């Protein structure tokens, strides 16, 4: 250690405190999980459904892409609805004409406003107060609800069909004919459907608060926000500023005016050391980056076509193979894959560099396993997911080999253990590269050491997407998903990037390696404050109690603060150009992790800050504000960042290799510009006109297909295709850029 | 002009765009005033009252202290009621409890919550219907609701008598007996509460809300924030996120390196100059400072007494001549005065250092006649309230003489008059400093361009106060006073105080003057873009449409990007503590200064921002959290300036006198500890239990006294002696050491 002792123990102690929380209401998150009644009964006695159905249809509801089709507890996908708020409308709505034919002979909706406000207190009143038994035993339904639930149980029968009475709806939702074939298995998901709904709409015992926080809103059963979401809302608000504020002045005031700036080296340093067999062998990775990036790209522009034309592409029902639920599952797995690989890249290419500059034994071997472990993964993983979504997948392998149904880990347990695996076995190889370089009894080994940690986090905190199986609670499931999603992505790949940069700027010469470790540490500790808590703004309504709403809203909060002031650590990286003549071969990269910073500011710190606060997200959960965010945040970070290390890693295994400045405007501003008119363009205008309606009308309403297939969204949805043209033209030119510098170096091993 | 060209045009632009938005929103905030109906008839067709009826109940109100006991639309005092909010649920509920007789012969609290609802939704549909002409020409009010009125008409006409029954509700409402004690003046007053209740409870015409957008939240009626409110909120998140994120951007990005730091003189420029006549008359205006200051101050802790023991101290009945609204008035009042006076100080100081540490012929007769105009104008003011408020005041002088009842501005007419005359008076003597200084054909006029910009800003825009007069519609004055209290303080103020601090420093030689020019120009564009139109986050709910909430809500997120980033601008003043050993004599001014950004952050910024968003302030107006922003931002930010200015005056008009560092160490942290915990211990757990029950049940509920005489908020009162104890020890320590100084070489503190 030495002169970074205050800055580690400052990273343990927010370690120690935020897995403390994360860990703690942990515990409070399996506890207070909506009961899963073992026994769903009409009041008249019959046994309508149980446990086993609910989670039976938790099975078929991921067999057909859980949320890569529509939403649960507003996680999910959008084209479709959220189910839960769908169901939860469908059947409320059924039980109040089924209230307004007994009590008026008359339809609710031909009912005055005030028997509809006297029908919707009895609604109210039946719904909010309909818990299963203690030990969550039986769930009792009254005979209008058993009722209710019964004909939307057919509604959903028909939609997740051939049904041509709900095919528009299908078209609409970019759902495929016969999504889910098997009748039984519909009716199994109908009951899943059901228990969504009815934990969305139970108030806990002894709260007013529904299992999912009221969520979705749902004016019909007072679902609106508790008013504990609104303390911690404006807490969170509180909290952001004053973290803004304070860290600015904490800045300010406690730099030390700053001293050791060397002249950079003469000769790019990473030049100096040969590049080794297993540096070689990370083309193929580079290209695996720019191919995966650009199907995940195509794929985005498939996933879009659905959102405007649910089924058919030139006529061809594309639908019946690549429906929107495959494709858009394909996305956002490409994402991860394409992304990851570029850390790994990263970070393979950094092994052999800090056991000064030569391979561990068998490093170029496990690089090329591990290569094709990762391609295996990506193949068998999609070939499952198409195979679950086409239906052919045994529903009782589903779940190994098929689609998870988890958005981000929607791939089949096994390929979630391959993926696992091969992480692990990254792990090995970075360790091979790194304990030597921290076994060697020499000087400052703090950046290292905190690489090494960054390094054993992706390593290992993948693995908590084990903690969940198939039937498991999806409360359970949420909490355990969103260590990998949030936690691993957001986190700890946040600080293995800004790590790797640190030891790499260090190592170039352009940072003295004190302000890198230094930079570093107090980077780690910034981001795992706000971040590690900051899972739970994941969780929020996800079957979880205000506890865990105000730790997600308060520390999501914090998370934000570090993202908000980028603007000068992207100053501070991009200074770096100017300190060497050969940091010009390094501009690209470095305009990357600028762009990384930028979008760090704005899409994860601005567009993940507009959706966090539990009132907001109560309203914008699962609207088009969260695909902004979720592009914004992980292409404009995580995407830039692994381009920018792709780059980097290409610029010294083609070391010869020129970047087309032309190419690279294209690629680098087709990508920032593409982002920012998806965003702008299209996304944000439709969340806002989607925000408008779940405010003024309730979620179902913002999910609805009549809602969503207004013409302004319908332009939105199709003006989309500005951004994404900008966007596959900056891929493009990044792809072929890529593709190019790869080929120029041996073209037969990558 | 020369090299501030571009942000001299910025400057210019922001002005130009921000005024359009205030002046074009102006035209909108006159057009969309809730009609005063010139006729409130009941439907059996009895005239109740008019519009003369429901202006003379203004004046009533006025009379009593206005907004300086209870709120009107969310504006005033806290310890009262809003009456609208107050009124609107009594009236509702009266109206409740006729529609459940009428219907069941039961109370509505007597029937089940499906009766309730239908007698809700058919409160519902008569309140919110219930426009009155085309024209605003008559209010027709259903007999029920003509009753409802009647019952709480008779229930105001006892609250604000001496009646007995309601002694219980004065004394938790800060109310003295017999606050209103003209039997017609209280009918007339009630049809005033009934007016802003009835604007609270009506839908726009063609909208589906209210003419005080919904306000208050009164669940009874749906008056819930509109969807459009709830956008605003969520743009303006992202408008303070993006704001502040792309100003670190730019600012990091868009410096320069920066350049020229010579060494500081070796003596205090300052110092060179003697004191010019007019310089030595301002120990007197320092004396009025702390004098105002430290009455200020113990007005507070009166104001503080009886919202913990309404009406006596000691026994005896202090509320008969000093009621809380009294010594409100004078508390917010004395504020201004001797915040102004500080401001007004420290322009006068500079006026003659500005023509070359020499006095313009008459300046120190101006500096003598202004002082004893501020002193008249405070006198006069203050027994002027007194005698409104003890109700000795000819209710047809009130306005002229006694309280104009509107926060900040409660002094008579001609006292604003006066005040105004005074500050122009100012105007001339710190032009007949700054002309010459001007008019010399010499360098760089551009800092003090500004600052007889500012100075001009100060020197006029106060008049804006006399575009409404006594029976000026609520939502007019609500325009113009707004202009006052948050433009010309918290703007014009704030850019004066930044002006004349970078002129001081620029002068000292601790900044460039290009610096200081620079530095104050672009935070002039940076403080103008955001507050101007923020004006309009005051008159969200006051008679106002959406527009002027988007403007309002969206710029004033703008005007919180600038004061988070303050923690980088205090540094570099505190910097200057340190560029000359002579900057240990402006130790504690410099102390001040960076108390200013520091509560500018925190109080301005972190707690404007708390309660900015519509959204939020839909619940929290009126509610704890805006005394906390108040007190953290007007004496956090503008009392530490006229506090730091004096100090820094009193450095100069006593030359050879040395703060007691222990005195000022008290002073210094007494204010800033004392401040915090008056917030954080007291107002802000308050407000926040506040926004809790505003959410929960409305904002009747919050502001009710069942709610409020709580056992914790009573203990959260309470509890604020201590802070008001650390406070008035740090502004005892404070008004000492200026007293001290004052009188040491030559005693001159008049
Ligand atoms: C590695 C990180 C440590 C965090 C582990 C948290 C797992 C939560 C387990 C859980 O919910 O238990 C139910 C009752 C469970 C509470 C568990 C508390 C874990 C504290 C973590 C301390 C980290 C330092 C299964
Ligand atoms: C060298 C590279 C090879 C490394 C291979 C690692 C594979 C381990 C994965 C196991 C997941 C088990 C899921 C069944 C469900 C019950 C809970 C099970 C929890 C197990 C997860 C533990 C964390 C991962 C280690
Ligand atoms: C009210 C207060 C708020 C103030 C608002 C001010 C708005 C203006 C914001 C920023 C402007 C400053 C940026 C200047 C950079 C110039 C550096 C330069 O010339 O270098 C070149 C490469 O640029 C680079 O350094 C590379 C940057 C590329 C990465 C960024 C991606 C952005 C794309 C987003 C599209 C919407
Ligand atoms: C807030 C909106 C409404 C405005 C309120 C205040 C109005 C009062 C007057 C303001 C500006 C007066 C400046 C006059 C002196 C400048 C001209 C002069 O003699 O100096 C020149 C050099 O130019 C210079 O020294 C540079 C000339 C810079 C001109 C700036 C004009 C001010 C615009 C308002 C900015 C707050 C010689
Ligand atoms: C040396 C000192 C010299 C300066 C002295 C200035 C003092 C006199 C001016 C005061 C104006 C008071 C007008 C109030 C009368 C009512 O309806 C309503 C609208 C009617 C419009 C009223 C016009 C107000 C003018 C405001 C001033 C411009 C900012
Ligand atoms: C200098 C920077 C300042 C900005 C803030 C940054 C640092 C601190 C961060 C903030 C998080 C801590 C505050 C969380 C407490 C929230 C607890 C809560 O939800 O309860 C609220 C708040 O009341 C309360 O109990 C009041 C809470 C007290 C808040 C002030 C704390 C100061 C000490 C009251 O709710 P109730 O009305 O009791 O609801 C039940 C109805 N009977
Ligand atoms: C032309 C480029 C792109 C297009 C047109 C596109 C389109 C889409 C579409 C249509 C969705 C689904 C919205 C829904 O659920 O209905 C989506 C989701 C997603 N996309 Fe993309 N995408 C693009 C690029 C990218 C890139 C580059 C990344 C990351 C590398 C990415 C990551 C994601 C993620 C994570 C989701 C899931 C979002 C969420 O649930 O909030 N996309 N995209
Ligand atoms: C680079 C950093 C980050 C990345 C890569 C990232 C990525 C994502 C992605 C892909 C999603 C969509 C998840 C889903 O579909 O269910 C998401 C959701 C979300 N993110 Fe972020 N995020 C980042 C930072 C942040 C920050 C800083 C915040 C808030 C402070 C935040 C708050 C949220 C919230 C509240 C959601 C949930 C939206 C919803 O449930 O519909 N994220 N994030
Ligand atoms: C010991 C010190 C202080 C105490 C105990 C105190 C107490 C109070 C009280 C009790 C209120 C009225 C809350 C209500 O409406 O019921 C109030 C309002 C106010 N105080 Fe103070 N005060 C103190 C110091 C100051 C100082 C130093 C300033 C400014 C120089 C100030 C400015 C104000 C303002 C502007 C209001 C009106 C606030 C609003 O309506 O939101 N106070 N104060
Ligand atoms: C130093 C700068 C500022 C000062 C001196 C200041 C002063 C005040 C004062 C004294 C009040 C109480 C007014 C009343 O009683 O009706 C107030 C209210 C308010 N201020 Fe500030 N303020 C400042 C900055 C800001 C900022 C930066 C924001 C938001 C961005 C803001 C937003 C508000 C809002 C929304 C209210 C209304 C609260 C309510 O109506 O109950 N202010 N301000
Ligand atoms: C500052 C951060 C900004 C983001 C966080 C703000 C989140 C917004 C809070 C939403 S309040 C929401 O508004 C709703 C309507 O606008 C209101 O609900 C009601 O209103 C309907 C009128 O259309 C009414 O018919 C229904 O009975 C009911 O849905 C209510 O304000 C709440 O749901
Ligand atoms: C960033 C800061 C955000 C500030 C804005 C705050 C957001 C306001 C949204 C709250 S919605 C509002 O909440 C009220 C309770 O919290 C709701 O109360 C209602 O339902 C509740 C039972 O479900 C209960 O309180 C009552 O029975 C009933 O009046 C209210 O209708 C709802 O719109
Ligand atoms: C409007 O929906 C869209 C398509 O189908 C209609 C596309 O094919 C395309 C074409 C471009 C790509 C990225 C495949 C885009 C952009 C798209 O979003
Ligand atoms: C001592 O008791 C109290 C008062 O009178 C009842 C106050 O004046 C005040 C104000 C504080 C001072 C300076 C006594 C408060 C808050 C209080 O609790
Ligand atoms: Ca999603
Ligand atoms: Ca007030
Ligand atoms: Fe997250
Ligand atoms: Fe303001």
């Amino acid at each position: 250690m030495g002169p970074y002792r205050r800055l580690w123990f400052t990273l343990i102690a927010v370690l120690a405190v935020t897995f403390a929380l994360l860990g703690f209401y942990g515990g409070e998150v399996y506890r207070q999980a909506p009961p899963i009644p073992e026994e769903v009964a009409s009041a008249d006695g019959t046994r309508l459904f149980g446990r086993d159905d609910i989670l039976d249809g938790q099975t078929a509801w991921q067999s057909i892409g859980g949320m890569q089709l529509g939403s649960i507890w507003g996680h999910g996908a959008y084209q479709a609805p959220d189910w839960t708020a769908d169901w939860l409308h469908r059947e409320l709505m059924a039980w109040l004409d089924l209230a307004a034919r007994d009590a008026h002979g008359r339809d609710y909706g031909q009912l005055d406003a005030p028997a509809q406000a006297a029908l919707r207190e009895q609604l109210k009143a039946e719904y909010r107060a309909n818990r299963a038994d203690a030990a969550g035993g039986k769930l009792t339904l009254s005979p209008r609800r058993a009722q209710a639930v019964a004909q939307t149980e057919a509604y959903y029968d028909q939609l997740f069909s051939d049904a041509p009475a709900l095919h528009r709806s299908r078209e609409n939702y970019a759902m495929k004919e016969n999504t889910l074939p098997d009748a039984n298995r519909r009716r199994q998901m109908t009951h899943f459907f059901f228990w969504t709904a009815w934990a969305a709409a139970t108030e806990r015992e002894g709260t007013s608060v529904t299992y999912t926080n009221n969520w979705p809103h749902e004016p019909l059963i007072g679902n609106h926000p508790s008013s504990e979401n609104v303390m911690w809302s404006i807490i969170s608000v509180v909290v952001l500023l004053a973290g803004i504020g304070l860290l600015i002045w904490a800045w300010a005031f406690l730099r030390g005016k700053e001293e050791d700036e060397p002249p950079a080296p003469a000769r790019d340093p990473l030049t100096t050391f040969a590049l080794t067999p297993s540096q070689r062998a990370l083309g193929k990775y580079l290209f695996l980056v720019v191919a995966l990036f650009g199907f995940q790209v195509l794929l985005g522009g498939f996933t879009a076509h659905y959102t405007v034309e649910g089924q058919k592409f030139y006529g061809i029902d594309l639908s019946q193979w690549f429906p929107y639920s495959l494709v858009r599952t394909w996305h956002i797995q490409s994402a991860l894959f394409w992304i990851a690989t570029g850390f790994l890249a990263a970070g393979l290419f950094l092994a052999p560099l800090i056991n000064g500059g030569r391979d561990p034994k068998y490093q170029k071997a496990g690089v090329d396993i591990l290569f094709w472990a990762l391609v295996l993964v990506v193949v068998g993983s999609f070939a499952g997911n198409y195979l679950a979504i086409a239906q052919i997948m045994p529903p009782d392998l589903n779940f190994w080999l098929g689609h998870q149904g988890y958005e981000y880990v929607d791939l089949g347990r096994l390929w979630q253990i391959g993926k696992f695996a091969g992480i692990c076995f990254w792990l090995v190889l970075m360790l091979r590269g790194i304990v030597p370089a921290l076994r060697t009894p020499g000087g400052d080994k703090n950046l290292l050491a905190l690489l090494t940690a960054s390094v054993g986090a992706i390593g290992l905190f993948y693995g908590a997407g084990f903690f969940y199986g198939e039937r498991t609670h999806l409360t359970v499931m949420e909490y355990w998903r969103w260590w990998i999603v949030h936690l691993w992505v957001e986190g700890f790949f946040e600080v293995f990037a800004t790590t790797a940069l640190a030891f790499i700027f260090s190592t170039l010469g352009l940072v003295s390696r004190r302000m890198a470790t230094t930079a570093s540490l107090a980077s780690a500790s910034l981001f795992m404050l706000g971040g590690i808590p900051g899972t739970f703004h994941h969780l929020y309504f996800a079957g979880t109690t205000t506890p865990v709403m105000a730790v997600g809203a308060s520390f999501s909060a914090l998370e934000v603060v570090p993202l908000i002031v980028l603007g000068h650590e992207a100053w501070e990286n991009w200074r770096l150009k100017t300190r060497a003549p050969w940091m010009e071969n390094l501009k690209w990269p470095l305009m990357c992790f600028v762009a990384v910073a930028f979008w760090n500011m704005l899409g994860a710190g601005v567009f993940g800050f507009m959706i966090n606060p539990p009132v907001s997200l109560y309203y914008i959960q699962g609207l088009n504000t969260t695909p902004v965010h979720a592009h914004a945040a992980l292409f404009g970070v995580y995407g830039f960042l692994a381009l920018g290390f792709t780059l980097l890693v290409l610029r010294y295994i083609r070391p010869q290799y020129a970047l087309s400045p032309g190419l690279m405007k294209l690629a680098f501003w087709g990508l920032n510009l593409g982002l920012a008119l998806m965003i702008f363009t299209s996304l944000l205008p439709i969340g806002l006109i989607q925000f408008h309606a779940s405010v003024s009308e309730g979620m179902w309403y913002a999910r609805s297909e009549a809602f969503m297939q207004q013409d302004i969204l319908k332009t939105l949805r199709w003006g989309r295709t500005f951004g994404d043209v900008v966007f596959l033209l900056g891929a493009l030119a990044m792809v072929v850029q890529v593709i190019l510098g790869l080929l120029s170096g041996k073209p037969a091993a990558a």
